[PDB]
């Protein structure tokens, strides 16, 4: 136990090994994935503190053990930072993780079997809106809506689906949506048929914080979110609800569905909040969207197309079909390519899910190591470049060589 | 980009909990110090990767060395414990157990776990966890003797056939016999399910009986006794590999965090050495040393002894209860929690005794010697514990134990 003496290289040479490869793959490869950031030193030295020796059941001045005087300043910190973020009415914390915050709501307001609405999966919606293999599908009858033939969000049938089947919760949010979402019609919807409104905005969190993405906040009974993705914060979640809801969805993270909380993690997400009220941050956003719309712009110009014509946020779903080429075909060559996408399938996509039709784009990585318009549509080109003759080594080798030097002029940790 | 310029306010209240937890002499059960070489893994960059899936079967691409990672922690883990699976996935012991309950059960089933008033855990059936509200609880508890009474839960297992049975403790001090609950779990025809996260440590170590030759499941905290990250780990028979992987991802999680799971393979590395199961052996004998010490001190053990590393302190010869004990204690740096014990006549909030754990002091550095005057300090607290003279004469002789026994060097 001497900081010395316990190092990783010293207790353990192997995984020591696999980190120092991560952190050089991250360096040498352009990351699109739109739910990846690169997280602060900061937020990274907080999770890596002494803090994760503290076992802190309960809340700040109402936990069970003693001995919680200073992870209930980190604590209170950090709630109270993100309340200030989004201008939520109360805030829990300490959801593990993003699934966990949407079962804390689920846990809180629902019983086993109830009705819930929520985006499919096939339409950009996430597993923890009513897939059937997670808990929110199988434990509960789902009713899901998607898109309608412009690609936006079809309001008009999930008004339709809500009187019908009479849901109580309606999940709104997506994991692969490119356009602004109507969070006040949807409140609109939710309180005609007497159900809660859930907006689960872990994809934009970073987007809406900065003002640059609709907040669903003034309009939602809970706003779930990751910390990590837009927010460029540690990995976990944070439950935003109106101040009526604060006791059963504080029960209901503890002792409902968790244990002791990460406080290490805790103090993190305090710390990446701290970064995301600064001006700074605000800027940081501002790019992440024109660099997304430069990049979809670009993609354009070379024949693709986008999933609902064009991007109001950091994300996008190009449809690969011009092109002649699965998304999976598309992310094996464009990996190949040092150039990290996902395979994503497309409204009415006519490939098998584990094929389909397009790839998933996002800004928020690139605009962090320091990518702007210029870099974006470069990015774009030499994407198009692949997938115009993906199997072609000699195209591979002049993208990867591109791709090099961009990754060397713009390093992500120094 | 350091924690002191970019954050003061964060970075002074952690200054604060590092010098708290130099200043205390921690003997709260479930709790212990890990290594700075562990912290430095779930400090890495590896918090940036999302990693949905398993080794070589991810969703995304790009995980080549996350899945070094996981498959060093999977691997490190099955050889610690000789277990046939394992998912080093899960968030917390919480999503562990309730890992195994997605995947073998559905919601109104029945299940038995050890009652909460005598030791269990909240994820073992207490109807303000979801164990508890989701399904249907039958619990059992502690004979006169105050072990386990395995003849009344044969004969609840008999009558209400429950679907899962779950073993383990938050709060007891004897060796469980696995062997017993796993032929009682058989014979009506439930899975067995062993909770071993505050023993887990000691198993790794082989001083405290190991649940995985008999049980179908076995969950654990990586932290605790494991000395690992905060974070869970299920073990499981290669017959229920597919039904526990999917139950965690996609059934109640995401991504993992592969940056706790880097810091799992390094305290499992840790864990597999010869220096792992020294401390252990210490663990266990500081542990009856300290409760040898209070009662020649006129205290009580419930159980009558301990086998493990921690226990339930009966303290109603001193006339004292649990929360007045914590709190004076507190007050001269020994931190412990209060805790129901069998027939308790107080309320909840109250109780008549005190949890007492040893992992924590023995990675300290502390041995028999320690353990002793530790308990002599805290017997001369429960004999006198609002006499502020010896508050602080406790206070002083603990200042002198913190500073020959630093945590972090
Ligand atoms: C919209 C949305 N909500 C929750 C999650 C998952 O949270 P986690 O921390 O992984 O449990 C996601 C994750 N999706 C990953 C991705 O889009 O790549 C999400 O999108
Ligand atoms: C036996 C047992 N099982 C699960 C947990 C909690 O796991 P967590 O990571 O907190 O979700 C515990 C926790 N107990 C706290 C204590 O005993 O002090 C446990 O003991």
């Amino acid at each position: 136990f001497d900081r010395a003496q316990s190092t990783i290289a010293n207790v353990d040479p192997e995984i020591f090994a696999a980190i120092e490869q991560e952190n050089r793959r991250q360096e040498d490869h352009i990351e699109l994935i739109a739910s990846e950031n690169y997280t602060s030193p900061a937020v990274m030295a907080a999770q890596g503190s002494q803090l994760t020796n503290k076992y802190a059941e309960g809340y700040p001045g109402k936990r069970y053990y003693g001995g919680c005087e200073y992870v209930d300043v980190v604590e209170q910190l950090a709630i109270d930072r993100v309340k200030q973020l989004f201008g939520a009415e109360a805030a829990n914390v300490q959801p593990n993780s993003g699934s966990q915050a949407n079962q804390g709501v689920f846990f809180a307001m629902l019983k086993p079997g109830d009705t819930i609405m929520g985006m499919s999966l096939a339409h950009g919606g996430h597993l923890t809106h009513g897939s059937p293999v997670n808990m929110s599908g199988k434990w509960f009858n789902v009713v899901s809506y998607g898109l309608n033939e412009n690609e936006d969000i079809d309001y008009d049938a999930a008004e339709k689906l809500a009187n019908e089947h009479k849901p109580k919760l309606i999940v709104a949010g997506a994991s692969a949506f490119a356009l602004k979402i109507d969070f006040e019609r949807l409140a609109k919807i939710a309180k005609s048929v007497g159900a809660y409104l859930m907006v689960d905005m872990a994809h934009y969190a970073g987007l809406i914080a900065a003002g640059v993405y609709p907040n669903p906040v003034p309009h939602a009974d809970f706003v779930t979110t990751t910390t990590h993705k837009s927010l460029r914060g540690p990995r976990g979640g944070v439950i935003l609800m109106k101040a009526e809801y604060e006791k059963p969805i504080n029960s209901a993270i503890f002792p409902g569905i968790q244990g002791g909380p990460l406080m290490h993690v805790i103090a993190a997400k305090a710390v990446a909040f701290k970064e995301a009220l600064s001006p700074e941050f605000k800027e940081y956003q501002q790019k992440v969207v024109e660099n997304a719309r430069v990049l979809a712009e670009t993609l354009v110009k070379r024949g693709l197309r986008i999933v609902s014509g064009r991007t109001e946020s950091h994300v996008m779903l190009v449809d690969l079909r011009a092109k002649h080429i699965t998304g999976k075909a598309a992310e094996a060559a464009l990996g190949a390519a040092h150039i990290t996408v996902n395979k994503n399938a497309i409204p009415n996509d006519p490939e098998k899910p584990f094929v389909t039709s397009g790839i998933r784009l996002g800004s928020p990585a690139m605009t962090t190591r320091g990518f702007g318009p210029a870099e974006a549509e470069q990015v774009g080109n030499l994407i198009a470049d692949v997938l115009e003759n993906p199997e072609d080594a000699a195209t591979i080798e002049r993208v990867r060589a591109q791709v090099a030097e961009l990754t060397k002029r713009f390093p992500v940790y120094r």
